């Protein structure tokens, strides 16, 4: 169990887990609804969502906690992009939900960078 690299796996899914729980979580949980919110595709190049995130773990489709953390931090620009203006409290919820997720990930990256490198050592 030292340096397992594969327990960042059910570390990301207990940390969805949270997100999923959080009320700031509220307006990322699924894909915007792009037949309803017409003018979102016109600034956002790549929708991403906990749903999408959470389905792709689940499914084996990330190659480490870093693809993951890549697609969560997408969902925080895109708001970031769509919903610019820091009057906001759309704006309010995605930068306290983003620091929240940053806070978490930091140990289920440094801990699977550590096996990395101690499994290549080794």
């Amino acid at each position: 169990m030292s340096y397992d690299i594969q327990a960042w796996k059910k570390q990301c899914e207990e940390l969805l887990n949270l997100i999923f729980q959080c009320e700031d979580s509220e307006p990322f949980r699924q894909p915007v609804d792009l037949l309803e919110y017409p003018d979102y595709r016109d600034i956002i190049d790549t929708p991403m969502d906990f749903a999408t995130v959470r389905e792709t773990l689940e499914a084996g489709n990330y190659e480490s906690p870093m693809e993951l953390c890549k697609d969560v931090r997408l969902i925080f620009s895109n708001s970031k992009a769509y919903t610019p203006s820091k009057r906001s409290r759309i704006y309010s919820m995605s930068l306290r939900l983003s620091a929240f997720f940053e806070e978490h990930i930091s140990s289920v990256l440094s801990d699977y960078k550590s096996a990395l490198r101690f499994h290549k050592r080794n």
